[PDB]
């Protein structure tokens, strides 16, 4: 019937050929009619786009495409954002995790002071996407996928709380496809779950095939003794002892940084994270594969290929265009899904999608441990926010010393400090 | 693949019959065993029973059929009970009607001081249908469609917060089923709505087609100049007071139950104390069921009597399979509130839509409502949830508040002279009130 037109905001990411080809092997849900890319980079995007724009013109010519850094040129004209930004790039990565190692706490992209870092930097740049999006298409909606979600889904709500903006992570859909493999199924869409937390720290209490067979005995035995490795890395096995804490229940594995912190300072190396991983590794060949791409004018010069995982952000896009009504945990205000957790807070819940956004389903009252942990991590990150809005030095000390991967005040400040004098350039000042 | 196990509780409802046809006409999608009917009232269903005898062993021969005023012999062996009791019967009915009438208040099955006195009547009734169940069969699922719902869903949270039941009301459906005539569409599974109240007091927010296109905009249209009568005595005024009801918040549709509580004065000025609904389902239903199935028996044919399939009562097999095989189907049910409507009270039974699988209902949120339906809703909340305390507490000012406080009262006084005579007329059903 119809085609979409759709704009990717950080179209300089590694991970954007890969979802391109994602989107040409689904024109047959979802149509396009244009594709455009948006950076804050110009350089660094040519060279993604112009690889892109052969791949394009090699399996879909018919649609019209175009890169820029330009707003008005790049969010005029659009039905879908397609945001996975990164501001201050590998480079602020590596600062975020290797400050907090100076201290002895866990250095992490999204979780930890490192998060943290990341999420004051992100804040402003995501608020400027969505004033970009609906002073020049208003009808838009935003797919964010970028993160720290927690923290910038609580400056969307709290800034921005009219505008059409789904927060979505895609950790619990590769949990789920392990799970899946665990228990036999095809894949995670032959299950039926309930599932409670905040973006990346949240728990499965209900999982069944579509049948109403409850597969939770099953991965209760099977992980209490490998974690979330299939019979076909560390973070998937550490869930052993994560999910030993409530047997009732299924963990989020980004849990294992908040009850294991030690561990993971333990595991960690100051001179090498996994910023310098990806850096050496998929940085470079993937502008290695985009510029073997443009020279021959094939894209068989290079070996990238199609980024199936990525097909949830397809899911949620279709669930929107053809209102499809599809289940799927996405971060939204509480506003009473949780009874007894704050109605203000931004949590990831099983909704369902169609084309006016997500309609939540219940939750109901949730126990003591995990309400406990959630409403001191849900304080950190709205502190965050608060430190943001405020210019406040203390309410980010506050932020850093809730933390449960911080084990003290003292090491909060000695963080915080290290962390404004790498933040300089990305940072409000903090009185 | 597999055949279910069926009680229905009121064997002797009139509606029976038609329930029965219905249930015969969808064995493809949920096929019966057995049926049994349970009655605490034996003259009255073995005329009914003995006429459904003939219709099944005419079209369904091979499911198994029986019925008794015995409590081991009905709960015992059954997956689900579809339970239509009416406690008190017509006669006490009557009662509910006329009492109020004599008052100034309008008389009404489920809604005003005579929906209070039927739930002070139904409570104990349904109380002991969800024991026997849970004693004879424990894992069984009890769709409960009987009345006042309101009422007796919020003595079943108190009191039996853990039992297996579903309470639904049809009246939405009945409602839906014109809005789609009226739009033009098929029939009302051709639309998706969002709906929130409590039963009997609610509003659709949203109405769409399962694509999505607005159906409000037409809807208003019509309806503020016909109500909810679709192109194409009783019913039919109420269908086209929705007129009414609806112009006070023009972008919601409402229950048709509402013209009751904003129109009060109307129902009461179009009443007649001398003859009521009661009276007239007395000399017609009674009447006309009763003497076909009577008929059925005495010919040993179906065709003897004039029963129609009860088409509009399917939904009753949607709720029973959604349970059974797990559909997901989407509807409105009575459920805890629990922060479903955020700035509600979360102890309040509320009308919202809810997915439908084996382990029951899994409710969708709505959100913050209105000050004008919050303000409704809290008001007849605090009347059924007094009528409650009043049963558990055995405590007349708590019944006296509950009439007080209905906005189809005018005053403490007239609510105090009825609530003295309803307490006369339930002699022998209401616990005493100190
Ligand atoms: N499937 C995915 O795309 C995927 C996978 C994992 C994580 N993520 C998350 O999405 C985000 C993107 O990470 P990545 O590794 O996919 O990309 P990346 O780190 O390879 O590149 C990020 C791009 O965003 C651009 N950018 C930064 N700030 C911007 C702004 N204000 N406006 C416009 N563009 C801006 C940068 O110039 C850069 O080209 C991260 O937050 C990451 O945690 C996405
Ligand atoms: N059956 C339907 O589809 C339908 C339609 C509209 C309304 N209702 C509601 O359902 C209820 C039944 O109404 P009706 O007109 O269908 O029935 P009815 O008045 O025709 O018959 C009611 C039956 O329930 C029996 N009964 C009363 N108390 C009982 C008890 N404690 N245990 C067992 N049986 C008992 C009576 O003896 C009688 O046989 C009412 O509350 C009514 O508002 C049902
Ligand atoms: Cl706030
Ligand atoms: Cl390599
Ligand atoms: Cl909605
Ligand atoms: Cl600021
Ligand atoms: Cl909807």
């Amino acid at each position: 019937m119809k085609k979409f037109s759709v704009v990717i905001a950080g179209g300089g990411s590694t991970f954007t050929p890969g979802i391109v080809l994602m989107l040409l092997a689904n024109q047959d849900r979802f149509p396009l009619r244009s594709l455009k890319f948006y950076d804050n980079d110009g350089a660094r995007q040519e060279t993604i786009a112009e690889a892109c724009k052969v791949i394009l013109k090699e399996q879909a010519p018919e649609i019209e495409f175009s890169y820029t850094t330009d707003p008005q040129a790049a969010f005029t004209d659009v039905d879908f954002v397609m945001a996975h930004i990164r501001v201050g790039k590998y480079p602020m990565r590596e600062q975020d995790e290797k400050i907090p190692l100076r201290h002895g706490v866990l250095g992490q992209e999204t979780c930890g002071p490192g998060g943290i870092a990341y999420g004051m930097r992100s804040i402003g740049g995501v608020l400027e996407l969505v004033d970009y999006m609906e002073k020049y298409s208003p009808n838009a909606w935003m797919l964010n996928y970028s993160n720290p979600a927690a923290i910038v889904a609580e400056a969307t709500r709290r800034l921005r709380p009219n505008a059409k903006i789904l927060n979505i992570c895609d950790m619990p859909i590769g949990i789920e496809g392990r799970m899946a493999q665990i228990v036999g199924l095809k894949d995670r869409k032959q299950m039926r779950v309930r599932y409670y937390g905040l973006n990346h720290f949240g728990w499965w209490t209900s999982i069944e095939d579509l049948d109403g067979n409850d597969l939770m005995p099953k991965l209760r035995e099977y992980v209490a003794k490998y974690g979330y490795v299939p019979p076909s890395n560390d973070t998937f096995a550490k869930a052993k002892d994560v999910q030993a804490l409530d047997p009732q229940t299924m963990p989020n594995t980004y849990l294992k940084y908040y009850l294991f912190p030690d561990y993971v300072v333990a595991h960690s190396n100051p001179e090498r994270t996994r910023a310098n991983e990806v850096m050496d590794h998929r940085e470079k060949n993937v502008f290695s594969a985009c510029r073997a791409i443009i020279a021959a004018g094939k894209s068989t010069a290079g070996d990238l290929e199609i980024d199936e995982h990525a097909s949830y952000i397809v899911d949620l896009a279709t669930a929107i265009a053809f209102n499809t009504q599809e289940r799927m945990l996405l971060i939204v205000p509480n506003n009473g899904a949780i009874h007894n957790f704050d109605a203000d807070a931004m949590v990831e819940i099983p909704c369902l999608v169609g084309h006016n956004g997500p309609e939540p389903l219940t939750v109901g009252d949730i126990p003591h441990f995990q309400k406990g942990l959630m409403s001191q991590q849900v304080a950190v990150e709205k502190l965050v926010v608060d430190a943001w809005e405020q210019r406040s030095y203390h309410k980010l000390w506050q932020a850093i010393t809730l933390s449960k991967t911080v084990p003290s005040a003292s090491v909060a400040k000695a963080i915080l400090d290290d962390l404004i004098a790498a933040n300089k350039d990305y940072w409000p000042e903090l009185h």
